[PDB]
């Protein structure tokens, strides 16, 4: 679906409100974006002191932004694993970089700073669901399968989101589609040959959805407003 219009706003938007100063995307456009999720620190209302509070109460907002997608808030276990997916890829993007934080670490900060602040079990929906909870570890365990390629792997989607974003202020002339989806392609090729990842490994086929789907959309999108023949994503090394 035309879903990632929406996660790459979204990702974008909580980037540059992170407020961590070892990480900088940019300068936070709303102050207040992520403050309702803060948790609590000694039984009262958070204001997020440290950078663990602010990463936290963003992954919460992602997760309550993505599931707004879905109609009436109410998606199914196929848009749940989905959204799932891209907050916890974008958390071990965060996670790789911060200094003493990693893949090796996600596991535990999302049990002991995630499930931890309060604003999880009451916002987020499926918090609570047993089904969600294996979704969670699932993607978790995702992320440590391919930890070697995850950084590389999310400067391609990156790469996708912008040509989201052109398409998003240009609307019906985005003239730079072609040649953008041509870099696109030429750029992911490169990552499954300096990367050799083999495009049939098991961990690999479940992260690999994210960047299919999302070109193929896009493509579809861009095809809506023009006529150009666009190139297939790559499906192997070269």
């Amino acid at each position: 679906a035309d879903n990632l219009k929406y996660v790459c706003k979204d990702i974008k938007k909580i980037d540059d409100c992170l407020q961590i100063d070892t990480i900088y995307t940019g300068v936070c456009s709303d102050d207040t974006l992520y403050s309702d999720y803060c948790p609590m620190k000694n039984g009262k209302k958070g204001q997020c002191e440290t950078n663990n509070d602010k990463i936290s109460a963003g992954f919460i907002w992602l997760l309550v932004m993505f599931e707004h997608i879905c109609d009436d808030d109410e998606c199914s276990q196929n848009e749940k694993d989905q959204y799932a997916g891209y907050a916890i890829l974008w958390l071990s993007y965060i996670l790789n970089q911060m200094p003493n934080e990693g893949i090796h670490t996600l596991k535990n900060f999302y049990t002991n700073h995630i499930e931890t602040n309060t604003n999880y079990a009451s916002h987020v929906s499926s918090a609570s669901d047993s089904n969600y909870k294996g979704i969670v570890d699932k993607k978790i365990d995702l992320m440590n399968m391919n930890k070697a390629i995850i950084p590389k792997f999310y400067d391609i989607f990156k790469s996708l989101c912008n040509m989201y974003n052109e398409l998003d202020k240009n609307e019906a002339n985005y003239a730079n589609c072609l040649k953008d989806a041509q870099n696109f392609v030429d750029e992911y090729q490169k990552f499954l040959n300096d990367n050799n990842v083999d495009t049939d490994d098991s961990s690999y086929k479940q992260i690999l959805p994210i960047l299919s789907n999302g070109y193929d959309n896009l493509i579809k999108k861009c095809n809506n407003g023009q006529h150009s023949n666009f190139p297939p994503l790559p499906t192997t090394k070269t």
